[PDB]
C-alpha cells in the first residue's frame, strides 16, 4: 500500500504533555522500515512544526483554542497534500484533537469518506457540552453537519466546515461516553459498537456490520482515527485516559487486518499515544509496540503470514 | 432503580478471616454514594450484627454450623424487610454461605424467584458430600428442594424450609466442582454454563440463553448471587478461593447488565470479597474497583453511556 | 483414558538449551500422579536417553541435524511401540523437532492419523527455505507426502517416509509464518485457523470446523502436537520463541476438552516448555502448570466437573 507519513506532535488538546512525542517514539520505533520491510511504499511528509501561540486564554471553558485550532488547520493542509500526492495520510499523534484537521484535510479531496473511530470515547462533546474543556474530547462535534449551530464560534476554528454527516461514522470500542455525548448519539442516530456490544456480537460481526454499515450503499475511501487507549490498557498503559475493560490486542488487530483488506483504507491517525505516562520503560515499549503493530496490520501484516508473489519452492 | 443495601460482614462459611471485612471496604469505595450519582434510590440497612456464638463444634465435618446458620436467619429476616419496602436487596458480604438466608429472606416474599448464580464453585455440596466442611460450599443444597431428605438436621438450620427448585436456577462461570457436586448437577437437571460453554457461546448466547430459561414460560424476580471469584483471579484476586481461566472483566459487566436491562433484578449478592488476601494494596484495590463496577452495572450504568430524559443541546 | 508417558528431553532443534528439562520439571508438578487422580491407566516409558554425536557439522544452513534425526528417529520407534500396546502416546518434549518422530512412530501403527497442530508457527520450513536453521521450524515439512522432492538428504534423516497429505492436519493459533511457508500453506491447500480467524469465528466454531475437517469422511486417530507457544506468553512465558497475541488459557483448554469428547485422541506432543527461559520463578511455574492443565484436559478433566458412575446421594 502506498503512505503519506505526517508527524503531528501536539498536546494542546488535552493537560498531559508527553503525547507530543508520540511521532519520535513511533519513528524509533522503526516504523518507516517495518512499513518498507512490507509491500509498502512510504513517504515522510515530517512533523509539523507547530509554533508556538503564548496568547491563547479559554474560551468559556475551552482551553487552548487558538493551538489547537491552528494545528489541525495546519495539519488539514498536509492531509490533503498526501492525498493529492496520492497517498494514504497516516498521522502519528499526538493527542486526538488533531482529527479535526485530519479527517478534514482528507475531506477536501475525498467528500465521501467513512470514519471509523477506534476509542473508548465518542469525543463527540461540544464546547458548550463539555465538562473538560479538553479539546481532544471535542473533534467529532465539529466534524458533523447535524452538530452545525451547536457549535459556538472558538477563537482558532474559523477554518472549519463540518464534513460529515452522522451516518458516515462508526464508533467501536466506547466504555467512557458523558451524559451529553450519549444524549448526541442517541438523536443524530450514529452507529456505534460499545464494549457491551463487542462482548454480545464477537469482534467478527462488529467488523462485518461495521463495514457494511459504511460500504453497504457504495464503494467510499475510509478514514481510520485510531486512539490507542481504545485497546485495553493491559496492551497500551502509556496513555493519558485509560479505561479497563478495553479492546484486545488481537481484536485491535483484528479490526486492522480488516480494514486493510478492503482495499479502502485512506486515511488514519494514531493517537495518543504518551510515553512519559508509562511507569516503567517497560509500559512504554508494550504501548509503542502495540501501536506500531496496530499500524503494520493497517497496511497488510497479516497474522497468518505473508508472501511475494513467486515460486518460494 | 430502587435499592436496599445491607452489609453482612460475615466469614465462618470458609477458614480465612478476612471477608468480614467486605462491607466495610465496598461502602470506603464510596458504592452508596456512585449508585446515587446514577438513577438510583438507595437505602442503607446497616451491617447486620452478627453476635457471637462461642459454643459451636463442627456437626460431623461441617464447621460453625449455629454461626453460620444464625447468620442466613437474620440475614433472611432482613432482606424479606426490604422486599416489603419494594426496594432491590443489595447483599454485601461476606462469604458466599450467607446466600441461604438471602434467596430464603428473598422467597418469602417473592416464593416465583429465579436464581442465577456466577461463581467459579456450584457451591451445591451437602453436610454429606462436602469434603472441607465449610458452608460456603454447601449454600446451594440447603434451598434446593429436590435435595430435601438429603440435608441432615445440622445445628442451627432448623429454620430452613427448601425454596426453589432444580429447574429455577442457572450457574454461569462454573470451573471447579466437586465429583457428587457434578453428580447432582446431572441428577436434577440443574441447567448450566461452565466455562467450557462460555468459550463454546460466547457470553452474548450465554446470557440469552439463561434469561430465556428462567424467563421463557413466564416473567418472574431474578434473584443475582455473585461470587467475585466466578471472575478471572487477574481481575479479583483478594478471595478466599481464586480459579484461573475465569470470566473476564469485560464478560462480568456484559452479565450484569443484561441483567439489569430485564428490569426484573430483584435480589443481589456480591459475595467474597476478602481485602486481607490481597497479595498488594493495588490487589486490594483492584478487586474492590471490579466489585464495584459489577455492582453499578445491576443498576444502570451502561459502558455505552447513560442520559437523563432532557434536551442536553 | 489409557496413556503411554515417553520423556523426550531433546533440544538440538533449537539454540537454547532449557527445553531438554521439560520432561523432569512436568512430572515434578505431579503429571503421572494427577492423571491417575483421574479415570487414567497410566505407563511411564522413561525418559528418551539421547546419547551424544559430538561431530555434527551443519547440513548447509541447517544445525545439528545428526542429533536431531537420531532424536526423532528413537522416538518414532517408542511412540510406535506404545501404540502397539494400546495406549495414547504422550511425549513430553524438547523441543518441536521431535514431532518428526512422533507423529512418524504413530503413522506406523496408525497411517490413517489425523493431525492438529496448536503452535504460534507453522513449523513447515524446509531445509532450503528455512533462513534460521533451526530443525524445530521444520518438522512438517518432513513428513508431508507433497513435500517429497523439496527436501534433501541431510544427515540423521535417511529414515524417514513422508507419512500425511496437506489435507490430514489443521494449525490453530498462527500469528508468526515466514513468507516460504506462507506460500506452501496457500499451494498445498492447508487447513488453518490462525489467530485472525479465531478472532472472527470464535475457538467454538474454530473446533467445530477442524474436527469436521478432519473426521468429516470417517473417524480415524488424532494427533495433537501441542506446542505451549501457540498459548499467550501471559500463560506460557518459558518457552523459547514467544509471540503476543495468543490463545488464551481458555482457548487451550477448550481446545483439549474438545478433542478429548472426540474420544479419538491417539498421540499427544506437550513441546516447547523451557524452566529455564522463566523470568523469575513464578513464570516457570506459570508455564508448567498451564502444560499440566491442557495435558489433564486431553485425558478427561472438564471444567464443568466430572463424576464416577456411581449414586453420589
Ligand atoms: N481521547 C480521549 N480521552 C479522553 C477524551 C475525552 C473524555 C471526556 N469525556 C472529556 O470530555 O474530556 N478523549
Ligand atoms: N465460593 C466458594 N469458594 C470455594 C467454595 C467451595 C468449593 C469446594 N468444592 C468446597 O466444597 O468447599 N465456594
Ligand atoms: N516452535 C517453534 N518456535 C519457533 C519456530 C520456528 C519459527 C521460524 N519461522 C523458523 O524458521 O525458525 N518453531
Ligand atoms: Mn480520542
Ligand atoms: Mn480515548
Ligand atoms: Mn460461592
Ligand atoms: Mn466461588
Ligand atoms: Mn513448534
Ligand atoms: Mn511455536
Amino acid at each position: 500500500r502506498t503512505i503519506g507519513i505526517i508527524g503531528a506532535p501536539f498536546s494542546k488538546g488535552q493537560p498531559r504533555g508527553g503525547v507530543e512525542e508520540g511521532p519520535t517514539v513511533l519513528r524509533k520505533a522503526g516504523l518507516l522500515e517495518k512499513l518498507k520491510e512490507q509491500e509498502c511504499d512510504v513517504k515522510d511528509y515530517g512533523d509539523l512544526p507547530f509554533a508556538d501561540i503564548p496568547n491563547d486564554s479559554p474560551f468559556q471553558i475551552v482551553k487552548n483554542p487558538r493551538s489547537v485550532g491552528k494545528a489541525s488547520e495546519q495539519l488539514a493542509g498536509k492531509v490533503a497534500e498526501v492525498k493529492k500526492n496520492g497517498r494514504i495520510s497516516l498521522v502519528l499523534g499526538g493527542d486526538h484533537s488533531l482529527a479535526i484537521g485530519s479527517i478534514s484535510g482528507h475531506a477536501r479531496v475525498h467528500p465521501d469518506l467513512g470514519v471509523i473511530w477506534v476509542d473508548a470515547h465518542t469525543d463527540i462533546n461540544t464546547p458548550l457540552t463539555t465538562t473538560s474543556g479538553n479539546l481532544h474530547g471535542q473533534p467529532v462535534s465539529f466534524l458533523l453537519k447535524e452538530l452545525k449551530g451547536k457549535i459556538p464560534d472558538v477563537p482558532g476554528f474559523s477554518w472549519v466546515t463540518p464534513c460529515i454527516s452522522a451516518k458516515d461514522i462508526v464508533y467501536i470500542g466506547l466504555r467512557d461516553v458523558d451524559p451529553g455525548e450519549h444524549y448526541i448519539l442517541k438523536t443524530l442516530g450514529i452507529k456505534y459498537f460499545s464494549m457491551t456490544e463487542v462482548d454480545r456480537l464477537g469482534i467478527g460481526k462488529v467488523m462485518e456490520e461495521t463495514l457494511s454499515y459504511l460500504l453497504g450503499r457504495k464503494k467510499r475511501p475510509i478514514h481510520l482515527s485510531f486512539d490507542v487507549d481504545g485497546l485495553d490498557p493491559s496492551f497500551t498503559p502509556a496513555t493519558g485516559t485509560p479505561v479497563v475493560g478495553g479492546l484486545t490486542y488481537r481484536e485491535g488487530l483484528y479490526i486492522t487486518e480488516e480494514i486493510y483488506k478492503t482495499g479502502l483504507l485512506s486515511g488514519l491517525d494514531i493517537m495518543e499515544v504518551n510515553p512519559s505516562l508509562g511507569k516503567t520503560p517497560e509500559e512504554v515499549t508494550r504501548t509503542v509496540n502495540t501501536a506500531v503493530a496496530i499500524t503494520l496490520a493497517c497496511f497488510g501484516l497479516a497474522r497468518e503470514g505473508n508472501h511475494k508473489p513467486i515460486d518460494y519452492l
